[PDB]
């Protein structure tokens, strides 16, 4: 598709086999989802975002759809206000900027 | 053009006669530059994100040229990380994602 941005860029995502909503967000180089268990081993990150540096927890190698495109990939689990895909995975799906 | 995402999508923009470089943020509602004189009267704002809420001058009615495109809007002035142009300038110049 091609989405404009008059509104918020919201998707529907899946992961672990439940629905979420997700924000195509290009200025997030890293994906970030609010509380779930994933599968697996987590490692420790840290991320800055518009109000300081958060601690997350970094799971790798997750499969997750996303607009109805699969990627496997990188996913940090903590508190966002919304879940964020970065461009991490926005790669993946092949999204490009356009004007 | 056609911007890739391997990379952060930062652009050359000008504003208040300044040289800048900014993050083309889909997942921004709002225009958030990093501390500096703008013209006219403001009014003061919070916005959140992760690491949660900074506070910031609203100025209403500022041009940008954001690679070569010019465009009028809101831009809030404030101890932002990174210089983000949002969706309300994103649209003016006819942005759109593509996958
Ligand atoms: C109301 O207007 C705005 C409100 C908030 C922001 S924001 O900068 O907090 N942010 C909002 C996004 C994230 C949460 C949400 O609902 N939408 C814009 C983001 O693009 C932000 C833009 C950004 C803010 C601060 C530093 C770098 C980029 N990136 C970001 O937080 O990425 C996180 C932090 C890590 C650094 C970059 O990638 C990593 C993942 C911008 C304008
Ligand atoms: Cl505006
Ligand atoms: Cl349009
Ligand atoms: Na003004």
């Amino acid at each position: 598709p091609q989405i404009t941005l008059w509104k918020r860029p919201l998707v529907t995502i899946k992961i672990g086999g439940q629905l979420k909503e997700a924000l195509l967000d290009t200025g997030a180089d890293d994906t970030v989802i609010e509380e779930m268990s994933l599968p697996g081993r987590w490692k420790p990150k840290m991320i800055g975002g518009i109000g300081g540096f958060i601690k997350v927890r970094q799971y790798d190698q997750i499969i997750i759809e996303i607009a109805g495109h699969k990627a496997i990939g990188t996913v940090l689990v903590g508190p966002t206000p919304v879940n964020i895909i970065g461009r991490n995975l926005l790669t993946q799906i092949g999204a490009t900027l356009n004007f």
